């Protein structure tokens, strides 16, 4: 298998403005890990003061050493939970195919996914096919990166030779000391994220992306201090005028804690500072 957990390879920075509706202040309980020698196995949660149980997710990595099949079982508390489980038709090495019964889309179906293709760390290029119970859909990625440089390539491809108007695509630049990566997609959305360091313990982002005409605005500065090696801290801010920070530390056997903490500002709406709590038992 050549498919680790580098989901957050590609650029975070476009995600970090998920925080804006992501339910500011919290909780988290995460515990477990996934690279490990044998079997692997990653505990993830959340809760808050509502009126409502907690949620929580564990999902189980089994694999055995006769063959070449891979069992994964997730199950626990939450929206979804489904099953995971990896095959390969006859070569493992150069193409493998995982199947995802995750029902990540939660609408109210049966929803499947299976991703087709090789990954790896060092490069990252397949298909997966996902849907509801109609035709199976089919997309094609390949993220990877090369010396000072990177490339990242997302698109269906449904036509042969002909070229389509669905497809996304992103360039990155990494130069000497200045980190220039941008991206569109279909053609439409306009995404750029550009990373530059300051001080030798300090370092700032760029987040600017725009939509063709919506209020998907994605545009923002973002911080960045890892004022120790294992210890790493971020900052987000935008035009809504909203200072976001995250902490993140271990303890010293292997406990790891992280931090959150988030001030919002605006009249239409209730105002007020709030602090999310997220704790990580790997070792």
């Amino acid at each position: 298998m050549a498919v680790p957990p580098t989901y957050a390879d590609l650029g975070k920075s476009a995600r970090d403005v998920f925080t804006k509706g992501y339910g500011f202040g919290l909780i988290k309980l995460d515990l477990k890990t996934k690279s490990e020698n044998g079997l692997e196995f990653t505990s993830s949660g959340s809760a808050n003061t509502e009126t409502t149980k907690v949620t929580g997710s564990l999902e189980t990595k089994y694999r055995w050493t006769e063959y070449g099949l891979t069992f994964t079982v997730k199950w626990n508390t939450d929206n979804t939970l489904g099953t995971e489980i990896t095959v390969e038709d006859q070569l493992a090495r150069g193409l493998k195919l995982t199947f995802d019964s995750s029902f990540s889309p939660n609408t109210g179906k049966k929803n499947a996914k299976i991703k087709t293709g090789y990954k790896r760390e060092h490069i990252n290029l397949g298909a997966d096919m996902d849907f509801d119970i109609a035709g199976p859909s089919i997309r094609g990625a390949l993220v990877l990166g090369y010396e000072g440089w990177l490339a990242g390539y997302q698109m269906n491809f449904e036509t042969a030779k002909s070229r389509v108007t669905q497809s996304n695509f992103a360039v990155g630049y990494k130069t000497d000391e200045f980190q220039l990566h941008t991206n569109v997609n279909d053609g439409t959305e306009f995404g750029g994220s550009i990373y530059q360091k300051v001080n030798k313990k300090l370092e700032t982002a760029v987040n600017l992306a725009w939509t063709a005409g919506n209020s998907n605005t994605r545009f923002g500065i973002a911080a960045k201090y890892q004022i120790d090696p294992d210890a790493s801290f971020s900052a987000k801010v935008n035009n809504s005028s909203l200072i976001g920070l995250g902490y993140t530390q271990t303890l010293k056997p292997g406990i790891k804690l992280t931090l959150s903490a988030l001030l919002d500002g605006k009249n239409v709406n209730a105002g007020g500072h709030k602090l999310g709590l997220g704790l990580e038992f790997q070792a």
